[PDB]
């Protein structure tokens, strides 16, 4: 079977909750804050081998070049709402949305991160939980039928790296947008993997597979996993039992909220 590394490891500098605090304070949003997060994906220097989602105070401003990942924050107003938030129903829905977006627009859209949190600006404790939805057909499994190392130096590799996209496809040897019609005829999909783990792509690869699957039903699916790590590899994948009508979503960072009680001088 094909295993997937958690798609990311969160790194929320106190400056993020400081900023969240500030932002949650700009206007007394007594309701739950649903902000868009932005983090310049450092596809060079990872943390513990998985993409590092580094949320600082800047993670709230859309940047200018480099690859910027758009995420979403859902800051609950009460600890109970945060605790009671049906986390499974939540990631399931976020999962179905990425599915839709991937099979109707571009595969790059199937990748995102969502954070739920509770900023206790009183007892000065910040409870949060980040997830990067990883969906697939219920009961679905994946085997890598084939894989080969990829030269980051390749004219075609450089062609992908020269691009601001993290996911693309190849059509007649030339890198093309991972669009539906392109996906229906492309030889493969190129992905700037969120994992530097040897041959273990980020759990987010399921998204690509799941979407590409429904768009272009095929015996197999080939995906190039590029890494600045030297670990870049291309893989041919087969989906097992990918036909169930249900979507199985995961992605929640490990399974419990993280609470940073910045009140320990």
């Amino acid at each position: 079977d094909l295993k997937f590394a958690p798609s990311f490891q969160s790194f929320v500098d106190s400056s993020f909750f400081h900023e969240l605090s500030r932002l949650k304070l700009d206007i007394f949003k007594l309701d739950s804050d649903e902000k868009a997060l932005y983090t310049q994906l450092d596809l060079n220097q990872f943390t513990s081998n998985v993409l590092a989602i580094s949320l600082r105070d800047d993670s709230f401003q859309k940047p200018d070049h480099n690859i910027i990942l758009k995420g979403y924050l859902l800051n609950f107003n009460t600890i109970e709402l945060f605790k009671n938030c049906n986390k499974i129903q939540f990631i399931k829905e976020k999962g179905q949305e990425l599915l839709q977006r991937g099979l109707e627009n571009d595969l790059n859209e199937i990748i995102s991160f969502y954070m739920i949190s509770f900023a206790d600006l009183k007892k000065y404790k910040f409870y949060y939980w980040i997830c990067m939805p990883s969906f697939q057909s219920d009961g679905a499994t994946y085997q890598i039928i084939s894989s080969k190392v990829i030269a980051s130096d390749s004219d075609i590799s450089v062609s992908f790296i020269k691009q601001n996209v993290i996911i693309a496809c190849v059509i007649s040897g030339v890198i093309q947008k991972a669009t539906p019609d392109n996906l229906k005829v492309c030889e493969k999909v190129v992905f700037k993997d969120f994992s530097h783990l040897k041959d273990i792509p980020s759990a987010v690869t399921k998204n690509i597979l799941t979407v590409w699957s429904k768009l272009s039903p095929r015996e197999t699916y080939t995906i190039c996993f590029l890494r600045s790590d030297e670990s870049s590899f291309e893989a041919e994948i087969i989906i097992n039992n990918g036909n169930n009508p249900s979507l199985k979503v995961s992605g929640w960072e490990k399974l419990a909220p993280k609470s940073i009680d910045l009140s320990s001088l």
